[PDB]
């Protein structure tokens, strides 16, 4: 069918995702792409650190973290790709936050992940937990499911 009008957001650590991201939008035309950031000192430098502030979000104990994107008119998209490194078999805790706000979307969602090869099954199930009422039609690690989406 019609070529699908496709955004990429993402957030990045480390700046692997984002990357990956960037590739991404090269392989798609017409692509668009934005990034999710959350304020300074929302995480640390210290990726122990870090793991241990996911937690207690992912734990109930603190908010998931607030973001900061440009508005977007998330139905513009036929197909919006959410990529996110694997932090523990979870998407990173802002992709919660943003999937929340991407509440009344109606097209397709598919996420992207980076990684170090490890915890990628509880990566998809917890993914589309957090999705719950969007049309996600896959998950998967960096592009190897790039082509299988556009169609
Ligand atoms: C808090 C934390 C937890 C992580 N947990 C995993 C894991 O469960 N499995 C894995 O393969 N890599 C894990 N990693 C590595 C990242 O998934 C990997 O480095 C990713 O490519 C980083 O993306 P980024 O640079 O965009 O943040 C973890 C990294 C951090 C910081």
């Amino acid at each position: 069918g019609m070529a699908k009008k496709t955004l990429i957001l993402y957030y990045s650590w480390s700046g692997e995702t984002k990357k990956m991201a960037e590739k991404i939008n090269s392989e798609i035309k017409d692509s668009e792409l934005k990034e999710v950031k959350v304020s300074e000192g929302t995480f640390d430098a210290d990726m122990y650190k870090t793991s241990d502030i996911a937690l207690d979000q992912i734990q109930g104990n603190k908010d998931f973290p607030e973001i900061q994107l440009d508005n977007i008119d998330y139905n513009n998209y036929d197909l919006i790709l959410i990529g996110s490194p694997v932090w523990s078999g979870y998407p990173a805790t802002p992709i919660k936050t943003l999937l929340d706000q991407m509440k009344n979307y109606r097209g397709e969602v598919a996420s992207f992940f980076t990684s170090a090869g490890t915890n990628h099954k509880a990566y998809v199930s917890h993914f589309n937990e957090w999705a719950d009422g969007l049309n996600v039609i896959g998950v998967a690690r960096d592009d190897s499911e790039v082509d299988k989406w556009s169609k």
